[PDB]
Order: C-alpha cells, then sequence, then structure tokens
C-alpha cells in the first residue's frame, strides 16, 4: 500500500509545491472570480473549478491570472485565516497541478505542509481539520484535465517551519553544520510574518531546538514593504489614486510604475523600507541571540523576503552567514524529506 508524497508551503504570498518526483510549481497567493477566457505555461493560466458535496462549481482564476484582473483577492487587506475559501482553493491549486495523472488503484496522496514556528501550536488542528474535509474535485477547465483531493485521515502530516529547511541535504551541506557546540540559525523572511529559529548541536553532532532563542516575528514580512509604497504612491501621486495588486506588485520590485502617463521613480523610499523592514529583523534575531551570537557556525536566511534583502540582512555577521540554495521552495524541500522518509 505505497503512498505519493507532495509537499505543499502555503503563504500569504506564494503558494509553493512540489511532489516527489521534484516537479516545483510556484505562484502568487491571490484569487479571483473565473470566467469564459474566449508552449504556454499552464501556471500563468490557472482558470479552474472546484466541485464540493453541494454540487457547487465555482469558478477562479488563481495566479498571475488573477494577479491581472481588476477585482483580486487582496494582498494588503487579506485576514490572517488558516482556513478560508482562499486557502482552499490555493490549496486545492497548488495540489491540482503536483498530482500525476495515473496514480495506481493502491497509491494514495499524502500531503506535508504546515504553519510558521510559534503559529503552529495555535493553528495545528484548523489545519489538520481543513484537509481532514477536503472533498472536492478540481477542474483545470482550459487544460482539460481534473483531480480529485481527498484527503484520508494521517495521509497528511503536519511539520513546524524551521526544521525542514535546515536539516535539508540538498539546500545544506550538512556535513559542514555539524559542528559540536555551536547554533546553527534559519531566518525565513516571508510575506506576513518572519520566522527565526536556531538550533544547537550536540557534543555528538545531534541537533537540539532552542525554543528560547526562536520566535516568529507576526509585525514582520515583506507586507511592511507594500504598506510603505502603497502610502508612498498615494502621497507622491497626491492624487486620491490607488495602485492595483498587479501594479503594487510590481511598484515593489523595482519601485518603478508607468502611472497616467507620468515615470513614478520610488525607489528611493522603497530603498528604505527595505533596510527599516531589514533593520528591525537583524535587531529581532540579536535580540534572541545575545553573546551566543559568537557561538553560531552559519546564520542563513531564506524566504522570498530573504532572497530580496540578503544584502541588507547579511550584516547581521558578515562573514558567517550565506542565503539558501532555493530560498522559496526551501521548507517545501524540507517538507518532502520529512514526508518521503515517513
Ligand atoms: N523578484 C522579486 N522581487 C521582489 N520581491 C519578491 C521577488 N520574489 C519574491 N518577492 C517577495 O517575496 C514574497 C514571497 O515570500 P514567500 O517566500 O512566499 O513567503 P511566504 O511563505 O510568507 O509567502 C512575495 O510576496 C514578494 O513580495
Ligand atoms: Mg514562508
Ligand atoms: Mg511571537
Amino acid at each position: 500500500m505505497n503512498k505519493y508524497t507532495i509537499a505543499i508551503d502555503l503563504g500569504y504570498g506564494q503558494i509553493k509545491g512540489i511532489n516527489q518526483d521534484n516537479k516545483r510549481v510556484i505562484f502568487p497567493s491571490i484569487i479571483s472570480s473565473g470566467k469564459d477566457r474566449s508552449d504556454d505555461n499552464i501556471v500563468d493560466n490557472i482558470h479552474v473549478k472546484i466541485l464540493d458535496e453541494y454540487f457547487n462549481e465555482k469558478e477562479y482564476f488563481v495566479g498571475e491570472l488573477a494577479k491581472r484582473q481588476p477585482s483580486n483577492s487582496s494582498f494588503i487587506n487579506r485576514d490572517n485565516k488558516i482556513n478560508s475559501e482562499e486557502n482552499k482553493v490555493l490549496l486545492a491549486t497548488a495540489l491540482g497541478l503536483l498530482i500525476p495523472n495515473d496514480l495506481p488503484n493502491d497509491t494514495k496522496i499524502h500531503i506535508v505542509t504546515g504553519l510558521p514556528l510559534e503559529h503552529f501550536i495555535k493553528q495545528k488542528q484548523a489545519l489538520n481539520d481543513m484537509l481532514k474535509d477536503f472533498e472536492h474535485t478540481i477542474k483545470f477547465v482550459d487544460h482539460n484535465f481534473s483531480r480529485n483531493i481527498k484527503f484520508e485521515e494521517s495521509n497528511i502530516t503536519l511539520f513546524p517551519q524551521g526544521a525542514g529547511a535546515i536539516f535539508s541535504k540538498i539546500n545544506n551541506d550538512i556535513s559542514s553544520l555539524l559542528i559540536k557546540e555551536t547554533f546553527i540559525g534559519l531566518i525565513d523572511v516571508g510575506f506576513k510574518t518572519t520566522d527565526i529559529v536556531v538550533f544547537r548541536i550536540n557534543k555528538d553532532k545531534e541537533p537540539v531546538f532552542e525554543q528560547e532563542m526562536s520566535a516568529t516575528l507576526d509585525g514582520l514580512g515583506m507586507i511592511n514593504i507594500y504598506n510603505t509604497m502603497d502610502k508612498a504612491f498615494t502621497d507622491n501621486s497626491r492624487d486620491g489614486s490607488k495602485l492595483n495588486t498587479e501594479q503594487l506588485m510590481l511598484l515593489c520590485e523595482e519601485g518603478k510604475i508607468f502611472f497616467k502617463g507620468d515615470y513614478i521613480d520610488l525607489k528611493k523610499d522603497l530603498i528604505k523600507a527595505r533596510k527599516t523592514l531589514s533593520t528591525n529583523i537583524i535587531n529581532k534575531a540579536d535580540g534572541l541571540w545575545g553573546d551566543d551570537k559568537n557561538s553560531f557556525n552559519s546564520i542563513m536566511i531564506a524566504g522570498g523576503g530573504g532572497k530580496v534583502l540578503y544584502n541588507h540582512l547579511k550584516l547581521i555577521e558578515p562573514n558567517m552567514c550565506q542565503l539558501i540554495d532555493n530560498p522559496e521552495f526551501a521548507n517545501a524541500i524540507g517538507y518532502l524529506e520529512f514526508g518521503k522518509q515517513f
């Protein structure tokens, strides 16, 4: 009785996913009501329908396709909720893309997912509850295929973020991380939260979680830069005009947007927002690691935020800190290695 393993990292910014055949998908965590659209990649054209027990077919665009719409799942103003309509569509769209076409009668889907470090205790059951209740057919209308998502209880496993990304053997060299009596830190800078997780290495090269030197920062993530640039845009505009989410996201890539025949350059505020977010995250990490900061052998930052802020984040200890090889799929790969050896 085999089982197929799909690792899915759920974010308030980007859904990341990878099954045990090393097929990865990633797309923005925005959905949108769908419509008859009337070597293109499927990930940029997610027109989809979801069938349930009520025989509701709910129609959605999700990902890049939904990003390019007037109506949107909020990005800034998406209330934090672990089981919602949008996390169900986003979870079922990531599954739908990572489920093969010829699974045997014996092979069933095993999902590995989780919560941020300190969010785990609070929301392990609510996430295990939404997964238990999955009873949906996900239909990719423009791509002639559909999948059924049903979860066998404890055909699913939940892991707090942090351990998996660290322990990994594809994005790390765990031979060089196993040093006696030293620490190893992770700084996963995400969209709404930021995880700081450290592990003490035993004298027998066994790693131990240090809850004390670890937190989940609830007010610091890349969303701070989005809001500061949203206010910088209306403020600079002095028109009372606001961007939509496709524009605001572009305005936070480089700080340039072409709006109503005006070249809006806010790169000066974007740089300041990134230094200001990065300062806080370095301060919190220093706050948790006192003089024990000298006892580290690596401090690896990761996530989408870690990728864009690495040059600021590195200042926390420049000759010792590094960027993990695939920052955004760093927890999702940890979720694969942990689920597969299970
Ligand atoms: N090329 C890029 N330029 C600027 N920002 C980026 C880029 N790629 C990703 N990001 C930022 O990183 C975020 C993705 O973070 P992610 O690793 O998904 O964390 P979470 O798991 O909390 O969603 C996006 O919302 C975006 O703001
Ligand atoms: Mg994340
Ligand atoms: Mg906290």
